[PDB]
């Protein structure tokens, strides 16, 4: 019963994602963020000024110590606490329960988000970046190999508040439209594609695929934004800016930190180029393309004076550890993480809230080469 899990998401535009689970007997119920590119589980468990609530292990018979500390950096925030195993369910979702690792938050820093309405992280990539080491099992693989759930879990993040779907064990067909396309995961550690083309306002940015990996190309749910390498940033934000050459903005607008407002419903949409990124595909030679449209990449924010004004973020950033596919580019579509097949999916999103786009088949070639080394 899929049906059961549609709009099991929610959370405030550019705080991510979130989804209701419980934890420990009796159930203690919290709102714990989907994150795609981390492989930890983990919950405030110590009081903390942006907390509303946390897990409380005295109160849990089911909790058992493992006596182990962990520690996890992420691109911007990080964490210590203390490993430990509790039964863990998720109420708007598979209808089952699992003993499953937890990671106890007794100290973080530039993590929690002051009013962001969750209380825990949930990682959904594979062991292999797991912390302290790879032996400690990640939450979906425990579900799996506790559960009769498939091995596959697909994601539907709706645009600006915002809200969403988490499929757990398969595909919900009422959440897309048009035709799915698989791009294969390159390597099990963090869901890792290859972009083998990429094209701005229709102009192809003429770089190696490889710039465009560099060191690595990953799906995260947790990340808002959409962040390239150097290079790569460096060329789009010039394609957008001539685009764009009919008004100015800030230097601080093109580092995504200022806003630019204009007069409710007088967003100058055409001015803001579509992005093209082309995934490697499933046959030989084979690729195909995801459309972003600036109604995506330009994260809308509170009005500054007062209700009437529709202000907006640059949501694309430069990165130093490779491209991250976050929220933004997720927006538009509906994302299928199939592990049991080792590919993602692609399918035009259902959910409203103009449209993105997902076309093929176009013809690369060497598209493996495009993985940096
Ligand atoms: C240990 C090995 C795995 C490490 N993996 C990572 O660091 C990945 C690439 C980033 C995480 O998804 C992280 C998860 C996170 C979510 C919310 C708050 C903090 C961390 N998000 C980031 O680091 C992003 C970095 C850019 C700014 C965003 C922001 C703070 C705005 N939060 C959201 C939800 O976008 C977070």
């Amino acid at each position: 019963s899929f049906v059961e899990m549609v709009d099991n998401l929610r959370g405030k535009s550019g705080q991510g994602y979130y989804v209701e689970m419980t934890v420990g007997s009796p159930p203690q119920t919290l709102n714990i963020l989907v994150d795609t590119g981390s492989s930890n589980f983990a919950v405030g468990a110590a009081p903390h000024p942006f907390l509303h609530r946390y897990y409380q292990r005295q109160l849990s018979s089911t909790y058992r110590d493992l006596r182990k500390g962990v520690y996890v950096p992420y691109t911007q925030g990080k964490w210590e606490g203390e490993l430990g195993t509790d039964l863990v369910s998720i109420p708007h979702g598979p209808n089952v329960t699992v003993r499953a690792n937890i990671a106890a938050i007794t100290e973080s820093d530039k993590f929690f988000i002051n009013g962001s309405n969750w209380e825990g992280i949930l990682g959904l990539a594979y062991a292999e970046i797991a912390r302290p080491d790879d032996s400690l099992e990640p939450f979906f693989d425990s579900l799996v190999k506790q559960t009769h759930v498939p091995n596959l879990f697909s994601l539907q993040l709706c645009g600006a508040s915002v809200g969403g779907s988490m499929i757990i064990g398969g595909i919900d067909h009422s959440l897309y439209t048009g035709s799915l396309w698989y791009t294969p995961i390159r390597r099990e550690w963090y869901y890792e594609v290859i972009i083998v083309r990429v094209e701005i306002n229709g102009q192809d940015l003429k770089m190696d695929c490889k710039e465009y990996n560099y060191d690595k190309s990953i799906v995260d749910s947790g990340t808002t934004n959409l962040r390239l390498p150097k290079k790569v940033f460096e060329a789009a934000v010039k394609s957008i800016k001539a685009a764009s050459s009919t008004e100015k903005f800030p230097d601080g607008f093109w580092l995504g930190e200022q806003l630019v407002c204009w007069q409710a419903g007088t967003t100058p949409w055409n001015i803001f180029p579509v992005i093209s990124l082309y995934l490697m595909g499933e046959v030989t030679n084979q690729s195909f393309r995801i459309t972003i449209l600036p109604q995506q990449y330009l994260r809308p924010v509170e009005d500054v004076a007062t209700s009437q004004d529709d202000c907006y973020k640059f949501a694309i950033s430069q990165s130093s550890t490779g491209t991250v596919m976050g929220a933004v580019i997720m927006e538009g579509f509906y994302v299928v993480f199939d592990r049991a097949r080792k590919r993602i999916g692609f399918a035009v999103s259902a959910c409203h809230v103009r449209t993105a786009a997902v076309e093929g088949p176009f013809v690369t070639l060497d598209m493996e080469d495009c993985g940096y080394n």
